[PDB]
C-alpha cells in the first residue's frame, strides 16, 4: 500500500532536537504549533504546523519548574503550555518560551496524564493513577472530581487523554475499560462508546483523542495502533488511513489549526501529520 492519509513525519529516536525517546502528549495551537510532551527525555518540543522544529524546553529533575515524567501537553489560549507530570504528581503552566509560573494538584494527584482546558477556562486533568479526573480552577482549587478505580460506566481503569467540545463536554479516554466515555461539565456521565477487539469499528486501549467542530471525537489506540473517528454521538464514522506508514502503539493525538491530525507514533519514536478536513 504505497499511499494513505500522511502529510508528512518527523522524529527518530534520540535525545537531541527533533529526536524522541518516549513520544505521550501532543497539541496543538491556534498559533500553527505543534508541541510534543517526552515522558523519557523529559521536555517538550515545539514544531510548525509543516514540521519544522521551532524550541525546546524541560529540566530534569523534582523540584519546582523541573520536569520527570511529563505527560499530557495542553495550550492555554493565553499561550501559556500546561504540561502534567506523572512522577512529580502536579501539573505547571509554563510561558510559551518554558518559564515556569506555577504548579496546581500538588498533594492531590497521583499520577496525571492528560490535560486540556474548558470554555470556562478550567484546567481538567486526567488523573491516571488515581481512575479519577479533576476539574482545576487555575488557582489549582479543585472545583469537582469524578471518577474511582473500576469497570463500570462512572469507573475508569487508567484512564489517559481528555478532549472539550463545543458544548463543553469533557471527554475521556479509558484505556484498560476499552471504551470513550463523554460527561457534561459538572463531570457527570452521559454516554459511553467503543468495543474491545479488531474489527471495524473496534479498538484497544484508547490513547489520544480529540474533537472537532462538528462534535466528531478521534481516537487513536495502543492495541490495535489505528486512528478511528466516531460522530458525537459515539458511531464509528471512519478510518484516517495509516496502513502506507503503520502506527505502533500511539499516544497524544490533536487537532491542528490548519485541519490536520497530528499523532504520537511513540513506538515509532516519531509524529505523523494526516490530511482530515481537505
Amino acid at each position: 500500500p504505497i499511499e494513505d492519509d500522511l502529510i508528512f513525519r518527523v522524529g527518530t529516536k534520540g535525545r537531541n532536537k527533533g529526536e524522541f525517546t518516549n513520544l505521550q502528549g501532543v497539541a496543538a495551537s491556534t498559533n500553527g504549533k505543534i508541541l510534543i510532551a517526552d515522558s523519557n527525555n523529559q521536555c517538550v518540543q515545539i514544531f510548525s504546523n509543516d514540521g519544522q522544529f521551532k524550541s525546546r524546553f524541560g529540566i530534569r529533575g523534582r523540584s519546582p519548574g523541573q520536569l520527570q515524567r511529563p505527560t499530557g501537553v495542553a495550550v492555554h489560549p493565553s499561550g501559556d503550555i500546561i504540561i502534567a507530570d506523572y512522577d512529580n504528581k502536579w501539573v505547571s503552566i509554563f510561558s510559551s518560551d518554558g518559564k515556569f509560573k506555577t504548579k496546581i494538584g500538588s498533594g492531590k494527584l497521583m499520577g496525571p496524564k492528560g490535560v486540556s482546558v474548558d470554555r470556562n477556562g478550567h484546567i481538567i486533568v486526567v488523573d491516571n493513577k488515581a481512575c479519577c479526573v479533576f476539574i482545576f480552577q487555575p488557582n489549582g482549587k479543585i472545583v469537582t472530581r469524578f471518577g474511582s478505580r473500576g469497570n463500570g460506566d462512572r469507573q475508569f481503569a487508567g484512564p489517559h487523554f481528555a478532549a472539550v467540545n463545543s458544548n463543553n463536554e469533557i471527554i475521556i479516554t479509558d484505556f484498560h475499560n476499552h471504551s470513550v466515555k463523554v460527561f457534561n461539565q459538572e463531570g457527570e456521565f452521559m454516554l459511553k462508546f467503543g468495543s474491545n477487539g479488531e474489527g471495524n469499528g473496534q479498538f484497544n486501549a484508547p490513547t489520544g483523542v480529540a474533537v472537532d467542530s462538528n462534535g466528531n471525537i478521534i481516537v487513536a489506540d495502543w492495541g490495535n495502533s489505528r486512528i478511528q473517528v466516531f460522530d458525537g454521538s459515539g458511531s464509528f464514522l471512519s478510518y484516517i488511513n495509516t496502513s502506507a506508514d503503520p502506527l505502533y502503539g500511539p499516544q497524544g493525538l490533536a487537532l491542528t489549526s490548519d485541519g490536520h491530525v497530528v499523532v504520537a507514533d511513540s513506538g515509532n519514536h516519531c509524529f505523523k501529520v494526516y490530511r482530515y478536513l481537505q
